[PDB]
């Protein structure tokens, strides 16, 4: 019965500021984002391979809708419009490759995985730098 669906509570965050730095976010905006990202609300709805994911903070909210295997548009973690495509790497792990709509920048991606223990891992990557965030349902 359990899947990616849930209201998810963060329990661990690593390397978020480093990710924003590689993306070229300046010091003062990074400080704002890091603080706000420390207590996000995350809502996922899954129906088969169709997903809704809303990630909210006091300073910024993202809401994405996608089907695995079908291109969609969203934003990079630093706010730049991109084309995205999610695939199943494995049964419990989706991987999203991103391409900017305009300009150039680090190669970005994200992954979401349901681990053996019932928890969710999000990773966000820019070039070689990875941010890892772990959640449990509320
Ligand atoms: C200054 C501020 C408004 N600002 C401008 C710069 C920038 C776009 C980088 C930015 C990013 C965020 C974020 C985030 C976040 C990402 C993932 C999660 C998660 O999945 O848990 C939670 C939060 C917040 C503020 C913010």
């Amino acid at each position: 019965m359990p899947n990616f669906s849930g209201n998810w509570k963060i329990i661990r965050s690593e390397n978020f500021e480093e990710l924003l730095k590689v993306l070229g976010v300046n010091v003062m905006l990074r400080k704002i984002a890091v603080a706000a990202a420390s207590k996000p609300a995350v809502e996922i709805k899954q129906e088969g391979d169709t997903f809704y994911i809303k990630t909210s903070t006091t300073v910024r909210t993202t809401e994405i809708n996608f089907k695995v295997g079908e291109e969609f548009e969203e934003q990079t973690v630093d706010g730049r419009p991109c084309k995205s495509l999610v695939k199943w790497e494995s049964e419990n792990k989706m991987v999203c490759e991103q391409k900017l709509l305009k300009g150039e920048g680090p190669k970005t991606s994200w992954t979401r995985e349901l681990t053996n223990d019932g928890e969710l891992i999000l990773t966000m990557t820019a070039d070689d730098v990875v941010c890892t965030r772990v959640y449990v349902r509320e």
